[PDB]
């Protein structure tokens, strides 16, 4: 029973607007079929995508209220069998989105057993609902057309905001790297792990590609990192290093919500 390739209940383009008063209540209310954890799966027919939707996490309690209110309706429409993962960083150094990505592709794969791995920014709104958050042939860049840049993107080998790859593709890559710390680079990083593993990067139009971000400063402990510049110069050396085979960290605790697992971790700092 097979979801047909174009699933029926797309809408297409979409009004995103932050000043809308999001309660989680409500939200819950609206999307009655996603189960505890922000599990779902299609009713009457059978998604081949088992998506892990993977959030890096801290202190964004309101993007991520603006998050689920807009993706779980956008998630149901795309039929697809997934679960949603808030990866809450512990401690107050120094922020490493990259770690906790990994983090959450190992804690994911302990729950279900999820094909496909979005990778996913808290603050950015897909604006079509034909851009779906699911893997393809090869690792796929879902925030293409940015408002912030114009709706354009930045350049050719950009992979930043909403991405996704398959479980054999983030395998094939020693998954992302864990010393990136603080903003910028690891994004770099990752194209280079793809390339370098002969793949290529898959990408939706611009016109069914745009997000929105929701506005806002920069984090106290996510500084651009210096280092970034010599370690992506670097990548080829260091990739078979620093991932999945050299991830450690420690779950502290776990919260299941009617929306999202959260997880919160201890991924070290610094060193
Ligand atoms: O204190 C923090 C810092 C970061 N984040 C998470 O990290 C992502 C955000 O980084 P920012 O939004 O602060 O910065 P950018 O908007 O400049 O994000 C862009 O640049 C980053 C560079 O490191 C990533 O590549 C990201 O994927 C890309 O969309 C967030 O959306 C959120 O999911 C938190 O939750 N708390
Ligand atoms: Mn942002």
């Amino acid at each position: 029973t097979a979801c047909p390739e174009e699933s029926p209940l797309l809408v297409g383009p979409m009004l995103i607007e932050f000043n809308i008063p999001v309660d989680l209540k409500l939200v819950e209310q609206q999307n009655p079929k996603v189960k505890l954890g922000g599990r779902y799966t299609p009713m009457d027919c059978i998604s081949p995508h088992k998506v892990a939707i993977i959030i890096p996490f801290r202190n964004r309690q309101e993007h991520l209220k603006y998050w689920l209110y807009y993706l779980h309706p956008i998630l149901q429409r795309q039929q697809l069998d997934y679960g949603i993962y808030v990866i809450n960083q512990a401690g107050e150094s120094m922020f490493n989105r990259a770690k906790l990505l990994n983090v959450g592709f190992k804690e994911a794969l302990k729950d279900y057993d999820y094909n496909c791995f979005v990778f996913s920014d808290v603050d950015l709104i897909p604006m079509n609902d034909h851009n779906t958050y699911r893997c393809f042939s090869q690792p796929r860049h879902i925030s293409v057309a940015m408002d912030k840049f114009g709706f354009s993107l930045p350049y050719v080998q950009y992979f930043g905001g909403v991405s996704a790859l398959s479980k054999q593709q983030f395998l094939s890559i020693n998954g992302f790297p864990n010393n990136y710390w603080g903003w910028g680079g690891e994004d770099d990083d990752i194209y280079n792990r793809l390339a370098f593993r002969g793949m290529s990067v898959s990408r939706p139009n611009a016109v069914i590609g745009k997000t929105r971000m929701i506005r806002h400063s920069r984090d106290k402990k996510n500084e651009p990192n210096p280092q970034r510049f010599d370690r992506i110069a670097h990548t080829k050396e260091t990739m078979l290093s620093d991932g999945l085979n050299s991830l450690t960290y420690m779950v502290l605790e776990v919260q299941r919500y009617p929306l999202y697992t959260k997880i919160t971790v201890d991924i070290g700092t610094p060193s």
